[PDB]
């Protein structure tokens, strides 16, 4: 049923537990060790099984202290190579065996980026971080690389004693390596069953600062103190999340601020969220990303999508919870602001993808499609639009939040499909079934382009952005002298960002407008990467050669694909910077994140 995994489906067998013993070698850029997988059979007379692997080196497979026959199949592009294992016994239904696999990752592992000391803040020690979603755990160790199987796990990672190792699990102790005095072993334990894509590792000279009863903030010493401040409200947001979705079951909620090449804004790794360092805007304005990763602790990590065709169930509900968290902290008016802004983003994605593009469908068919290529904000906003529309259609946020909490408890620790979600919706809202039948489910779930109906959005906080953006778009020459910094006197960082987004859509603007806009607003001096990103896009799309070097620096000084990809594609579309953009990519391609370096290459057609 999962077209992205080459392993035995959950209907044949399930991995119950993973015991990982491994060592990080920065000299060769490999993890070597063993992966003991406790696997339970789901059928009678099970005599062999298949795992997922991608660029792994297998030494042997030991079962009950004896080596066993295994075979690796031909590689299937991004899916990797399937690994068959011959069992030393035939397992009847629900019986279990432990399989010990001696493996070693490839330096080209698509799940990891190896950073040289100069690629870090401290410039003295190397760095390693993982990114498994969607199907990259197979590039770290053999497993059923599919969200349809959930497993607990325990790990022991040997690392140079000067470094620290962290995982998506509770820290369970550290000691000097008994077989190597120059190394330390960090132990971890994750008692809540998870999909293997939530497995994460990080190794580096990490410092910590406690910002809450169950929250530490991790980063290099240069950024720890800044990050502890930027995210001071995490505990504040955890209690709101708990009130909406129920108890937080993962014990610890730590935060990890990675080096600038991290490919995404955040990764909802259990116990240790990964976030881009580009959130350090200095005013906490971009902290809603933390509210997002927090919400994933219920929608996504507790209730998980069965395949990646149903990824929208994860981010769709997560965005919904996030904007309710922000609404409880800043008012319902603010919640509608983000919802409306998100609907504007959904317009941008569709315009860029195309109204008929298959990647604008809510439920996709990733058969023979690299899930990384399908990743976009469409499942985020299109998913949220559906839930918001249902919230309004079903009687308000109070009623619908009651459904969300029940939905989470109903499928806790399980993996569901869109039909599972829809089926329980009709069960929960059995009194209003006739209202649900008014919904165009076929169009919402499987038709591409923008949804069939637009929700009702409060225009209060957005009106200020619309007035100013309209003045610039419709302004002629004689109107440019009157623009002044006072236009932003009562605008927040978010409103400033929305204004740019509103202006960005109607780009390009006359060259004089862009030059005047820099004179009066000085967007070049704003550190907020969301705002800077859009201001730069507005400049390059308007053919302003002065913004070329500023955009190349931001596209390469950080690796968040949200910014790096559009900036490059825009530089490649500008005639005056096409050559410089391509040449720049070729140079940095070798030291970019593997997933990021592959995608920009496709964007650039190199
Ligand atoms: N409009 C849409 C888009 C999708 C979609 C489904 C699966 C995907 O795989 C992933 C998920 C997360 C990451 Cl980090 C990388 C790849 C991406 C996107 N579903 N519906
Ligand atoms: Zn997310």
């Amino acid at each position: 049923v999962d077209t992205c995994s080459l392993a035995s489906p959950a209907s044949v067998c399930r991995t119950k537990h993973l015991h990982l013993r491994c060592s990080v070698d920065f000299t060769r850029r490999t993890l070597t060790g063993t992966a003991a997988l406790t696997v339970q059979s789901q059928e009678d007379n099970l005599r062999s099984l298949v795992l997922d692997t991608k660029d792994l080196t297998i030494e042997k497979v030991v079962i009950n202290g004896q080596e066993v026959k295994y075979a690796l199949g031909e590689r299937q592009s991004y899916k990797g190579s399937p690994m068959e294992i011959s069992l030393p016994i035939a397992l009847s239904k629900n019986q279990e065996i432990v399989i010990e696999i001696s493996f070693e990752t490839s330096p080209k592992s698509s799940a990891l980026q190896w950073l040289t000391p100069e690629q870090t803040s401290g410039k003295e020690h190397p760095y390693l971080f993982s990114q498994c979603q969607a199907i990259h755990c197979r590039a770290i160790l053999p497993c059923q690389d599919t969200p349809s199987v959930k497993l607990t796990y325990t790990a022991e990672v040997s690392v140079p004693k000067e470094l620290v190792a962290l995982m998506s699990a509770i820290r369970d102790g550290e000691t000097p390596d008994p077989e190597d005095p120059s190394r330390k072993i960090y132990k971890f334990i994750q008692k809540v069953p998870i999909p293997c894509y939530l497995i994460a590792l990080v190794v580096g000279a990490l410092e910590s600062r406690q910002i809450g009863p169950r929250t530490l903030v991790w980063s290099e010493k240069e950024q720890v103190e800044k990050s502890a401040y930027e995210f001071s409200e995490t505990e504040s947001m955890l209690k709101i999340a708990e009130d909406l979705g129920g108890p937080y079951v993962w014990g610890q909620y730590d935060l990890l601020v990675l080096p600038p090449s991290f490919p995404y804004g955040g990764m909802e790794n259990p116990c240790l969220t990964f976030v881009t360092p580009t959130l350090l805007a200095g005013d906490k304005s971009l902290s809603n990303v933390i509210a997002h990763e927090i919400s994933h602790s219920w929608t996504g990590n507790l209730v998980t999508n069965k395949t990646w065709d149903h990824f929208w169930l994860n981010e769709g509900h997560t965005v919904y919870l996030e904007r309710h968290i922000c609404g409880r902290l800043f008012g319902e008016k603010f919640r509608h602001f983000n919802a409306l802004g998100g609907w504007g983003e959904l317009q941008n994605s569709v315009k860029t993808f195309g109204e008929t593009h298959p990647f604008t469908k809510l439920v996709v068919d990733l058969t023979d499609i690299d899930p990384d290529v399908a990743y976009s904000s469409v499942p985020y906003e299109k998913g949220f639009a559906l839930l918001f529309y249902l919230e309004q259609l079903l009687g308000g946020p109070e009623i619908f939040l009651g459904f969300l909490k029940a939905y989470v408890e109903k499928f806790s620790y399980k993996s569901i499909t869109t039909d599972d979600w829809k089926d329980f919706l009709y069960s929960y809202f059995k009194d209003k079934v006739d209202v649900l039948n008014q919904v165009d489910w076929n169009a919402w779930l499987y038709s591409p382009g923008l949804p069939p109906i637009k929700p009702n959005y409060d225009m209060t906080l957005t009106n200020a952005c619309i007035a100013l953006s309209q003045r610039w778009i419709t302004a002629k020459e004689d109107d440019l002298n009157s623009f002044n910094a006072t236009d932003l006197k009562d605008l927040s960082s978010h409103q400033l960002n929305e204004f740019l987004a509103q202006t960005l859509q109607r780009a390009p603007l006359p060259l004089g407008h862009i030059k005047r806009m820099q004179e009066v607003y000085n967007f070049n001096a704003i550190n907020n990467s969301e705002i800077r990103f859009r201001w730069l896009r507005l400049c390059i799309q308007s053919k302003w050669e002065d913004a070329i070097p500023l955009a190349l620096k931001m596209a390469t000084e950080q690796g968040r694909m949200k910014f790096t990809r559009p900036l490059f594609k825009d530089l490649a579309a500008f005639d005056k910077s096409h050559d410089q953009a391509v040449r720049t990519y070729q140079e940095h391609k070798a030291s970019m994140h593997p997933v990021t370096a592959m995608l920009v290459g496709k964007d650039l057609k190199v």
